[PDB]
């Protein structure tokens, strides 16, 4: 019976990622990593704005790698831990629902080599122990997401669910994450712990191989920027949404139902969104089909927002952080009013 996770999650309207921020990897062992990819230092005002618009839930991606001491302790540098805590606290002050993850660890130590299971499991555990300790007293609105898109970068199946041996590794790493957090006690004993598939992929073979922990206070995370060719820019990508491709979303959702929802397993889309391609009207329609699909079973999603809209890059930006204004209110309206 996993109904406690469902009740907690049902309180979310819809979520928002503080993207390209604490996940950013410049600056080395320093708090400047936060601004290394060109975003301003996060403020209470920024979080207020996110919450006030209707995003009562927030994902705070954090890349810890460069702020970790040497193995085997992997001590998180105090300055970095304190800063992460500050940013989390912004959301706590606003009584928001919060996901804390580890993020671009995949650039560093998190390489899904089955033969290195122990070392990977131990490092993940050593990081989450310290995090779980630092957030021991935080209430049930704070959730942990162990990994972000855990995978072997450059591998043939990097972005399509990895290999069978890798997926078994993921199951072991998921288990190590849960184990380390539960062992810290306090509010971490029944805290919602959000696990993931290889690369956060949601294809049937990726889902089929997913070991579901017996721990009843967990949820499964997936990333679905579906369809890829609408949401991203690439050879073969399009910006028109007439509804013809709704099937690609429908098809994928049924697998998620088949393997998770219809077994009573909580599911969360911890990342989704569409890059701006001068196509407000189309994205609004896509949001209707996509989020409306998730709303069929009360599944919540968190929108990726990297604060890139005018300039070059992947245009997932929605909140102009420096002006505390939204880049595109029609798109945002569709998100926050999805119900
Ligand atoms: O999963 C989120 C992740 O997506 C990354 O893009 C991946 C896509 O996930 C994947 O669907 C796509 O597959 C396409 C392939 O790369 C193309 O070359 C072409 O052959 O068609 C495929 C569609 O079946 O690959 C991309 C490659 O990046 C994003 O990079 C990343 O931001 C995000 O986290
Ligand atoms: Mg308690």
């Amino acid at each position: 019976d996993r109904s406690r996770v469902f009740d907690i999650l049902s309180n979310i309207n819809i979520g928002w990622n503080l993207g390209n921020t604490l996940d950013a990897t410049g600056g080395g062992n320093s708090v400047n990593a936060e601004t290394s990819w060109g975003n301003p230092k996060t403020t209470q005002e920024i979080v207020d704005t996110v919450n006030d618009r209707g995003f009562n839930a927030i994902r705070i991606p954090v890349t810890f790698a460069n702020h970790l001491g040497p193995a085997p302790e992997y001590t998180i540098s105090a300055d970095w831990l304190a800063r992460v805590k500050e940013v989390v606290d912004y959301a706590v002050n606003d009584g928001m629902y919060i996901i804390l993850d580890t993020h671009h660890e995949t650039n560093y130590w998190l390489k899904t080599d089955p033969n290195n299971e122990a070392a990977l499991c131990e490092e993940l555990a050593a990081i989450w122990k310290q995090l779980a300790e630092a957030f021991k007293d935080y209430d049930e609105k704070l959730m942990f997401e162990g990994m972000n898109e855990p995978r072997m970068a450059g591998s043939a199946k990097e972005w399509s669910g990895g290999t069978p041996a890798e997926r078994k590794l993921i199951n072991a790493m998921n288990k190590a994450f849960i184990d380390a957090v539960r062992a810290t006690g306090g509010n971490n004993a029944d805290r919602v712990l959000i696990i993931c598939t290889y690369g956060h992929n949601s294809d049937e073979p990726t889902l089929k191989d997913l070991e579901i922990p017996s721990d009843p206070n967990i949820a499964v995370a997936l990333h679905t920027y579906t369809p890829y060719f609408f949401t991203y820019v690439a050879d073969g990508s399009y910006s028109v949404w007439n509804g013809s491709k709704k099937n690609d979303i429908t098809w994928q959702y049924n697998n998620i139902k088949k393997y998770l929802i219809d077994k009573g397993i909580p599911v969360v889309i911890t990342e989704t969104g569409a890059q701006f391609k001068e196509n407000t009207e189309d994205i609004v329609r896509w949001i209707g089909d996509y989020v409306g699909t998730l709303d069929q079973d009360g599944v919540k999603c968190f929108i990726w927002d990297n604060n890139i809209y005018h300039g070059n890059g992947e245009k997932f930006g929605l909140l102009n952080r420096s002006l505390l204004k939204w880049y595109n209110d029609d798109i945002v309206d569709a998100y926050v009013n999805h119900a």
